[PDB]
């Protein structure tokens, strides 16, 4: 199809090579995605006098930059500029320019193009498949095979139909996402505009705000000024809202990276608007109508995020494509057999002068039409949809199909403690280091500074009807503080006679920093001045160094802390003296953490999910192996690990960079008996011995200082911790390259680059649907907080493989002995009726429907599914079957042809057409025998999937094809074989053939399960 356009293009114009002007440029389309396709040329008049032609693909725009690079670039967006000159950018200040802008960047329009039925019809009959197939349509109507051709041509383009109505099905799906255009207040030529969202350009300024009508976020737009609470959840999917914080406060020195910077200040498009805050009025700048937050617009068209992936979605895929090597040499095996039997066909033939060479070669090509299955794609794609529809009722979705079956060839397993295997909602048990000893004291009990350290440290938010939402850490801390949340960012005590506290500015949770911090102040009791009191939290390793005054204990109280497994997070407050007012502006972020004072720690019990232990257990007993990749203390993994026996080696040794530079890097265990350098050789004993688990910070080491040991070491590794998102991409990519499928399950914000990359990943969305930002496009999506979803998806990857090799064994078979019956039958001058051979297609048709309907068993086996179609059982298997039928058919013949009376006349009129014969019961009942078997035999049962009875569809098609077999057999009604047009046969001889039929078909069971019994 796509080879068939460029000759289209070719004879519509020539193409033309010379770059002064072009009328049509080709697209290239990678391999990676998309489609050829042949663009016109837009040619515009350059006011400056400097002309650039001009092409969308995929509503995308790319110009040939004529002045410094002479090649095609996209266009650049106005994200590049400086984020300083931003700052001090105006904006656009007359309307005729607007325009000119608008015109000569282009436009974006977040309407989609969605094919007609009759479109997408057209469209996908260019397939070269479909036109194979209508070629063999057609030869079967040359060679008079006439309600053959109805039937097959009526079936083919009945699922090809079919395809096309699904196709149209999801694409009202993606329609009911689509996003109606509405007006939007923007600032244009030094006013406000009422300005439709499709209208809409990079380098415009709009103030958005909570739209009455709860309308969407059009496009990526910058945080100007001001905050808001904004509800990403359709896009980024985190049950808790984030936090945006204005521009004006950023420094100018700073360059803006949306990797970096994308979660605090940048407001992505498609998102929901909850709740704005409105600046100073003593503060000079943009001055809305709608009082709502001034944003500069980044990014638009479909280059933007959501726009991306619902883009790529569309002119990804049509339909799944599973024209694999695999499917190319099942072809090839099935045609050497065919051009083998045409061979014979042919030489047979020609020694006969009589017969027409002509017609000869036309029952040749009408063999070769019928070797190649015409339903070979359709039931591949017929078991996929089964496999996703049955996935559905688990309430799974499933962004793209295509690997759906790289799920049963699974072997290493991902997974996240955090909010993945234990709830994010947790509890809190006490405040840890503010008594003597390694006890902790209940929260009544801790001092009143720990009472306004653990209150005004939150990132907490008050929505309209003033919920509290966000972190659930923060959110039971403050539950157990129990003070009042205000929608003016002011905490009241509950039930403590202190003046509350009102944060003043807040500073959110850097990675890289692994710490944040919250400035504020407190009236001092009897005067009306005000004390700026910060209080911080974050990583109590790093927050350790940047306490001022610190117990002794305080490592070893946070050794023994993390040996509970409870999550430990220090608390710090510092005094800071007095501070004016314009001084609190002047502070940066980073100088609050300097001269902190210990406060004390904080216990965070993780409660483990009772139904992780049964998974875990049914997912290693699957001879699986299971790895841990999280972020939280290296040992609190191993506490969670070991419960849930990710580890079961008598111990597990830790990893640690040395502090020395050019020191040897040496493990420690758990309770730190075993400490012994890392070896040059194998891992393998150690591993034998003791279980081995890795740092992210020594990851890193191991990064900078050799890949080699890494990569050798990754594979025995079983709890990965403290990996900030980057290193979890390292760690999946790096699993994928030594060849392992790869399956994570996570849920954060942290995890979307590594289900990016994942062989087969699953995304979690808590309560709940949130639909992440992985989940848009993750492989798998799950609705379910639970992680049976793994076992789930396990299951029926196994199950579609399972049944993806059945088919693949049954239609071989099947088409060869169709093949070689009719092939070398029609030679001895017995050829099939119409009545007849559509009886055999309508027993085909529906047997391969009914065993494509196949059901799963409902636990797993440690048996493992065969990794694909090319192993030597299914080869061996194929040609034993083969040849075990072939004899039974080359006895039938003979022993029929030792019997039938000799022509009366040589000569025979051409006008006569077909005239029953005896030869014509013999073979048809043959076959029909053979396909019985087939189904019968090469059915694989447990434990992959249900057992034969089970499958009560096929069951009854399996009965129905015997009885009519034994019923034409015995001839026991002459209407009915009269009807078919089979002449009887002696009972003499019924015995014979009845004898033989059994036998083959006891042989081929026999040579078949012994086979699997000794190539198990």
């Amino acid at each position: 199809g796509h080879w068939s356009v460029h000759a289209h293009c070719a004879l519509t114009c020539t193409p033309e090579y010379d770059p002064s002007k072009a009328t049509f440029v080709k697209v290239v389309p990678t391999p990676n995605n998309g489609s050829t396709e042949l663009v016109a040329l837009h040619r515009n008049e350059g006011e400056d006098g400097l002309e650039v032609l001009s092409f969308e693909f995929q509503k995308i725009k790319y110009s040939y930059d004529a002045l410094e690079k002479k090649q095609f670039l996209p266009v650049a967006f106005p994200v590049g500029n400086a984020f300083s000159y931003y700052q001090s950018n105006r904006g656009f200040q007359e309307d005729s320019e607007i325009r000119a802008a608008e015109k000569k960047f282009g436009s974006n329009k977040a309407e989609m193009v969605v094919p007609d039925f009759s479109e997408l019809f057209k469209e996908r009959a260019t397939a070269p498949f479909f036109v194979f197939q209508v070629f063999c349509v057609g030869l079967w109507c040359l060679d008079e095979y006439w309600y053959y051709s109805v039937f097959t041509l009526s079936m083919l383009v009945a699922f090809e139909a079919s395809l096309v109505q699904q196709q149209m099905r999801n694409m009202s799906e993606i329609r009911k996402m689509g996003n109606k255009p509405h007006m939007i207040q923007v600032y244009r030529s030094r006013k406000w505009r009422p300005i439709a969202s499709d209208e809409i350009v990079p380098g415009d300024i709009v103030s958005i705000g909570r739209s009455p009508q709860e309308n969407l976020v059009p496009c990526d737009v910058l945080l100007l000024r001001g905050r808001c609470i904004v509800d990403e959840a359709m896009l980024t999917g985190e049950s808790v809202p984030q936090m945006k914080e204005p521009i004006e406060d950023l420094s100018p020195d700073r360059v803006l990276d949306l990797q970096a910077d994308s979660r605090l200040h940048v407001i992505f498009g498609g998102t929901k608007v909850v709740q704005h805050i409105p600046p100073q009025k003593a503060t000079t700048g943009l001055k809305p109508v709608d009082s709502g937050c001034v944003a500069y617009v980044l990014r638009t068209g479909f280059n933007t995020s959501q726009g991306k992936l619902l883009r790529t979605i569309l002119f990804g895929v049509k339909r799944v494509t599973a024209n694999n090597l695999e499917t190319f040499i099942f072809i090839l095996f099935l045609l050497v057999f065919a051009i083998a039997a045409a061979a014979y066909v042919w030489i047979e033939g020609t020694k006969d002068p009589s017969r027409n060479r002509y017609k000869l070669f036309l029952e040749c090509t009408l063999i070769l039409t019928s070797v190649v299955p015409p339903e070979l794609p359709i039931e591949l794609s017929l078991a996929v949809n089964t496999s996703l529809i049955a996935l559905a009722k688990l309430y799974m979705y499933c962004t793209e199909p295509f690997r759906i079956p790289f799920a049963g060839k699974v072997e290493v397993c991902c997974f996240d403690k955090t909010g993945t295997l234990t709830s994010d909602s947790l509890v809190v048990r006490g405040v840890a280091g503010l008594r003597d000893g390694k006890e902790v004291t209940p929260v009544s009990s801790i001092p009143v500074e720990t009472h306004r350290a653990l209150a005004s440290c939150h990132s907490l938010m008050q929505l309209d009807d003033g919920t509290l939402v966000g972190d659930p850490l923060e959110k039971a801390m403050l539950t157990a503080v129990d003070w009042t949340l205000t929608k003016d960012e002011k905490v009241f005590p509950r039930s403590i006679k202190t003046q509350g506290l009102k944060i003043h500015q807040r500073f959110h949770f850097a990675s890289a920093l692994k710490r944040m911090s919250v400035l504020a102040s407190y009236e001092k009791l009897g005067s009306t001045d005000l004390c700026y009191i910060a209080a911080v939290k974050g990583a109590p390793e790093t927050l350790h160094s940047m306490f001022s005054q610190c117990p002794p204990d305080y490592h070893h109280i946070h050794t023994e802390i993390s040996r509970e497994g409870a999550r430990v997070l220090a608390l710090g407050y510092k005094e800071l003296g007095h501070l004016t007012h314009q001084q609190a502006r002047e502070v940066k972020r980073e100088a609050l953490e300097c001269s902190l004072k210990f406060v004390g720690f904080i216990v965070v019990s993780c409660p483990l999910k009772a139904d992780s232990k049964a998974v875990i257990r049914e997912i290693q007993n699957a001879s699986h192996r299971v790895v841990m990749i999280t972020g939280d203390n290296p040992l609190t993994a191993c506490h969670v690990a070991q419960e849930l026996h990710f580890i079961e080696k008598a111990h597990t040794l830790i990893l640690q960079p040395p502090s020395e530079k050019g020191r040897q890097c040496e493990w420690r265990s758990i309770d730190g008996s075993i400490v012994l350098p890392l070896a040059r050789g194998s891992p393998k004993a150690l591993a034998l011995e003791y279980a081995l688990c890795l740092t992210g910070d020594g990851l890193a080491h191991l990064q900078a200082t050799d890949p080699q040991q890494l990569l050798r070491l990754i594979p025995h590794v079983q709890v990965f911790a403290r990996v900030a998102p980057k290193q979890k991409e390292f760690v999946i990519t790096s699993l994928k390259e030594l060849g392992y499928v790869t399956l994570m399950c996570g849920d954060g914000t942290n995890d979307v680059g590594a289900l990016k990359h994942a062989d087969v990943g699953v995304a979690l969305l808590a309560n709940a649907v949130k639909l992440g930002d992985a989940s848009i496009a993750a492989p798998f999506t799950s609705k379910l907080s639970s992680i049976q979803c793994i076992c789930h998806v396990i299951k029926q990857g196994r199950c579609t493989l399972v049944t993806t090799l059945q088919m693949f064994k049954i239609l071989a078979l099947n088409a060869l002995i169709l093949a070689y019956s009719q092939s070398v039958l029609y030679l001895e001058g017995v050829k099939f009726s119409d009545f007849q051979a559509t009886l055999q297609g309508l027993l085909l048709a529906g047997c391969f429907l009914f065993i494509s309907r196949s059901k799963p068993l409902k636990t797993l086996s440690r048996e493992r599914p065969l990794p694909n179609i090319f192993n030597l059982y299914t080869i061996l298997t194929v040609m034993l079957q083969f040849f075990v039928h072939f004899l039974s058919l080359v006895y039938l013949y003979r022993e029929a042809q030792a019997r039938s009376p000799e022509k009366q006349e040589q000569f025979v009129d051409l006008y006569k057409e077909f005239e029953p014969s005896l030869v014509n019961s013999t073979v048809y009942i043959m076959a029909m025998a053979m396909q019985m078997a087939t189904f019968a035999i090469n059915y694989k049962g447990p434990p992959f999937m249900e057992s034969l009875p089970e499958n009560k569809p096929l069951v009854w098609s399996l009965a129905v094809s015997l009885l009519a077999i034994i019923g034409l057999l015995l001839g026991s009604s002459p209407d009915f074989n009269s009807q078919f047009g089979l002449v009887d046969i002696p009972v003499e001889f019924k015995l014979v053939i009845a004898q033989v039929l059994l036998l083959d078909f006891c042989l081929a069971l026999l040579a078949d399960r012994v086979l699997q019994f000794f190539l198990g």
